[PDB]
DNA sequence: GCGCGTACGTGCGTTTAAGCGGTGCTAGAGCTGTCTACGACCAATTGAGCGGCCTCGGCACCGGGATTCTGATATCGCGCGTGATCT
């Protein structure tokens, strides 16, 4: 489902987003695949670090955004999934409205 | 000044082709030599162009008249609203 280069879905807030691997960690044996070993200058987070975690990059953001992701959130580019981000993408608007309608009502 | 709506702007992703480096080919721009005929120069002269004067008629002036025409009001017609009568 994870395929070096392949795209997916990822957890950031409560919305979902598009993302291309760019790299793959096998803690086992301890590299990512682009098997080259961890970079001076390349740090993976400790939370993740020991566990399989992933490179991507974004997209419809910039490239000075990407990070390393574990399994929790991350999640496959699948039609459940692409329907599930939908709604959580439906979920927010909702909530903004309510809020900003709850605003206005306080106000009056 | 206010309100709407939509159409550029900003940004990210994908695609295109500009750009750079390299080598080949030959077309034409440049240069050189030679030669001829075209133009400047000169002299003579006569005729086309210019200054001037005169005649006249095209057009500027002035007066009277016809014609738009611009603005308002009003009349008449059409449409909308209110009242009265019929179903």
């Amino acid at each position: 489902e994870f395929a070096l280069g392949g795209r997916c879905l990822a957890f950031h807030g409560p919305l979902m987003y598009e993302a291309k691997i760019l790299k793959i960690w096998d803690p086992s044996s301890k590299m990512y695949t682009s098997p080259q070993k961890l970079g001076e200058d390349e740090s993976i987070p400790e939370e993740i670090i020991n566990g399989k975690c992933f490179f991507i990059h974004y997209q419809g953001w910039k490239s000075s955004w990407d990070e390393w992701v574990g399994y929790d959130r991350i999640r496959a580019y699948n039609e459940e999934n692409i329907a599930m981000k939908k709604r959580l993408a439906n979920e927010a608007k909702e909530a903004k409205k309510s809020l900003l309608e709850q605003q206005k009502k306080k106000k009056l």
